[PDB]
């Protein structure tokens, strides 16, 4: 009656012959797992990757954060903590908080609990965590190359399902994508105390994510359908508009904690679980998802893109163009980066990456021939991809250029998009230079050899 736990997600559990192939097999359940958003899997019994570290040896910087609802908190990047000294701490707190002993304190009452403390005024709770991607001073929670290993933590070094390997494997198109990209395509390792919550977000350029929970006391989700992602915004405008105001960065993003029922009650579908140590949970493109952590625990997560995802990458930089948005990388020359390496593809990638490819050229005919009838005559090429991302942005709506752009003597060093030629100054067209990455007389071959790969 004060709170209203949402209904319980997919959970899966696979057959060995299943979780061989991780691609596979979430192709397999994403017609079920995308109605809802996010989904759990458990593998099978078998499957135990060897967690092994130095509690002493392990240290890292602490965030801090406050427990409110509806404020804004921003997206994450001092002191100095061990894992042990951490977990010394994390233990106290939760132990003091209930009066109890940690593993008495039912995970039932602590969502409660956490729903009615965040709501309050009166309470200032406030909790630490750790937040980063793996480094010397902490690193990956998965077997990694190096120190010699044990015949188990060999066995385990090459599992799809080893958060290192998907940055680099196949059928994931962010592999081929040669920008160090670190925040995206590297694993990030997550310390949780009682109470330490992420709020509610969508991954950036909509891609899947999969975290994996190594040991320690549970994590409790909630997840939203990729097809309510607006329903959830409109909410979110209406109850918290300062989330709202245009960001200067994207290390500037503005995020919040809200109640899972205020979004029920306004007929957004939302549901739960709770991930146990040993236990996976997926998120799906555009699906929103937020939590907290029941205890003392250690998390480890990774961002990728299937075939699947394609089409809505494509669709989520148009997005991000409406509201002057940062990307990450550009999606264009990622295509045209695995259409240059087209005989090495896989065969489903092949066919998948040619058919984005055709609409991107079909766009693209459009756009340069609506810029030549607005007076721009003059072009040369220019390699994009060796300039800074900062130095290839559409002065108007942040865009990452890599196709095309506008440029002015006037202007030196700044270019808009092919959608914002009005914008970059007052000179006439006819002093504007057309800068192109390539011609179509380029472009057709490149998608030729694609469909050649893909027969
Ligand atoms: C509070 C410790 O971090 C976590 O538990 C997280 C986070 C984040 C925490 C802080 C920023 S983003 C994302 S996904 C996950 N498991
Ligand atoms: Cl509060
Ligand atoms: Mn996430
Ligand atoms: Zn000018
Ligand atoms: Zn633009």
């Amino acid at each position: 009656s004060m709170f209203l736990p949402p209904p319980e997600c997919p959970v899966f559990e696979p057959s060995w012959e299943e979780f061989a192939d991780p691609f596979a097999f979430i192709h397999k359940i994403r017609p079920i797992a995308e109605q809802t958003g996010i989904c759990k899997v458990r593998p099978p019994p078998d499957w135990q990757p060897p967690f092994a570290c130095d509690v002493d040896k392990l240290h890292f910087t602490p965030r801090i954060q406050r427990l409110n609802e509806l404020e804004a908190q921003t997206r994450v990047k001092a002191r100095d903590y061990t894992l042990r000294t951490f977990g010394e701490m994390a233990d106290a707190f939760k132990s003091d908080y209930f009066n109890m002993p940690v593993h008495m304190v039912p995970t039932e009452l602590v969502e409660k609990e956490f729903w009615r403390l965040v709501s309050t005024i009166e309470e200032d709770v406030t909790v630490e965590y750790g937040a980063d991607i793996a480094s010397k001073e902490f690193g990956s929670g998965f077997p990694v190359r190096d120190i010699k290993l044990s015949p188990e933590e060999e066995e385990y070094l090459d599992s799809g399902w080893n958060l290192n390997n998907m940055p680099v494997m196949e059928q994931s198109v962010l592999a081929h994508i040669t920008a160090d990209i670190c925040g995206m395509k590297l694993p990030w390792l997550y310390v949780g105390m009682c109470f330490s919550s992420f709020c509610w977000h969508i991954e950036d350029h909509w891609s899947y994510s999969i975290n994996y929970l190594h040991w320690g006391e549970p994590k409790t989700w909630y997840g939203v359908p990729g097809y309510a992602a607006e329903q959830l915004e409109n909410v979110m405008k209406k109850l918290a508009p300062e989330l709202f105001v245009s960001q200067p960065d994207l290390l500037h993003q503005l995020v919040t904690i809200m109640n899972p029922n205020t979004l029920m009650t306004h007929e957004v579908p939302v549901y739960r679980t709770n991930q146990c140590a040993g236990e996976f949970v997926i998120t799906f493109p555009r699906a929103y998802h937020s939590g907290f952590n029941q205890g003392f625990n250690f998390a480890e997560a990774v961002n990728f893109c299937t075939v699947d995802w394609l089409p809505l990458g494509r669709q989520c930089v148009e997005h991000y163009r409406l509201l002057h948005r940062y990307c990450v990388f550009s999606h264009d020359e990622m295509i045209c980066k695995m259409a240059s390496k087209a005989d090495v593809l896989d065969v489903v990638v092949a066919s998948t990456v040619q058919k984005d490819m055709a609409i991107m050229i079909e766009d693209e005919k459009a756009l340069r021939e609506t810029v030549r009838k607005l007076g721009v005559i003059d072009s040369e090429r220019m390699d994009f991809e060796l300039l800074p991302d900062d130095e290839r942005q559409c002065v108007k709506c942040k865009t990452t250029c890599f196709m095309s752009a506008i440029s002015c003597s006037c202007k030196p060093g700044l270019l808009v998009c092919l959608h914002h030629v009005k914008e970059l100054c007052s000179c006439p067209p006819y002093k504007y230079k057309l800068r192109y990455r390539y011609t179509l007389d380029d472009l057709y071959p490149m998608m030729n050899a694609l469909k050649l790969r893909a027969e």
